[PDB]
């Protein structure tokens, strides 16, 4: 019996390595996966902005959010007749975001340009805010930047988050891109000065 | 020193049991986002069923029988201004119409379900909504509750994986099985009515 | 002990089967973010070779003239070191991408600025791989001037008794063999048969 049951014992232990082992390369395939979700889905909203703070309005459809979109183009960047959108939808005190979806990308990249090189946007003189439409995980890491670009930013750096969430800055005369913490990690470690002033941020 | 390594085994078993049921979670999040975003994807689309295929076809003769449809059973949707197609194409296959907007494949999609019998000279079609497989099979799986739903305005919608929902009574309900959508309607006049026939009761 | 043990091979058991059908399923997501990626990208075009500086969309009217002289809606053209990145144009018919495609495929060579460029497809990593593995097959029957032809998303096409057949994998391919002895006797090895 005592062969029969340490034979049993030893089988399990067997079986159960195999299984750790079967869980880490299926994990690896989710993680895979996903990523690939959330580039996705970033690329598919490349053509999409968001319009943040427009009053709500009555028996507001298609029709009425493309005159408001033209009033906004009105009142901050006159010459950027009609634009073309393939849809745009609101997504309670406070108004719902507008999501644009432009036919070309290229009217999307054109009115983010002019809102930022603006600063204040405004409908009828109060302030609305234009940003991009990503994926949650993506919006994340961008918040995620939020701490270094800061740091970054007070100490003359010329920081910037874009697509999908890179932050890119100046370090050597020239504009440096970084896709995520690991890849800033990596450049930093490299370099004293910057080293020292995003050690703590970085998590190193 | 066996009992030794037989209690090492539960407890290693306890840690995959909650990295499985860990991974289980995530691998359901991403079937629900695949299901989500095919749906996104599709939105401008329509599918035309039922339309008889050549030989040799393009985008060009496709877009001419699109237009005939339009002639044939609702014109005056196309008389102020015409209908702005990106492209048209074949998965007789379904044909998958893309619409420059969206506004136009819902306004069309209206009006098919307004005239109720679509042809093409004279043979029935249909058009429809362009879906992921998923949501296209929950909402068989409802049958013609769901479209009752919709056209008396209550607001349907499938939640992964083929869950139901409707508001009534300014309150979103979730519905797993028919049988809880029956449960939920015999205490409903103005609704059982209405999904009586369909819920076979 | 005898019960303890009992109860962990049943747990092992459990975890094995309900390994198996969670593995099932990462499959179908796998295969499924393959055939969405290749929908997405369908229109897609790849532009390979061309030096780095409204701008883009000049260069590829440019290339354009200076190429194909029969030969264009776009709805985003797009860069993705020392070499240049690639250029994405995303056509808004997929009609546009294929008749580039042709157009290139055909001329045999296309240049900017006289410099020698490549023009190929955008798919999905599985996809682009599937095409990569018809390479053996391909260079076969091109040399037996069976005029063969790899097309979206990665299938191949051949010249039969007159006749284009279409083959969406190597399965399909070998099916296709078991009852046409001199192509079998041909592809044989090619299709690990
Ligand atoms: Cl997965
Ligand atoms: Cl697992």
């Amino acid at each position: 019996r005592c062969d029969q049951l340490e034979e049993r014992v030893s089988a399990a232990e067997d079986e159960i390595n195999e299984i750790k082992r079967e869980g880490k390369f299926r994990e690896k395939r989710i993680k895979r996966n996903e990523q690939s979700l959330q580039e996705i889905w970033d690329y598919v909203k490349r053509p999409n902005l968001r319009l943040i703070g427009v009053p709500e309005s009555d028996v507001e459809n298609g029709t009425k959010l493309e005159n408001t979109l033209q009033d906004i183009i009105q009142e901050n960047f006159p010459n950027l007749a009609n634009v073309q959108i393939q849809e745009i939808q609101r997504t309670r005190a406070t108004p719902r975001h507008i999501i644009v979806r432009f036919t070309k990308v290229e009217m999307k990249e054109k009115m983010l340009r002019a809102a930022r090189e603006k600063g204040r946007v405004t409908l009828k003189g109060k302030p609305i805010r234009l940003t991009v439409d990503l994926s949650a995980e993506t919006l994340q890491a961008r918040r995620e930047w939020g701490p270094i670009f800061n740091i970054l930013k007070e100490k003359n750096f010329q920081p910037r988050i874009s697509y999908p969430a890179k932050l890119s800055f100046i370090s050597e005369g020239e504009i440096k891109y970084f896709i995520d913490k690991q890849m800033l990690r990596d450049f930093v470690t490299t370099r004293p000065a910057l080293k020292e002033l995003l050690k703590e941020a970085l998590n190193m």
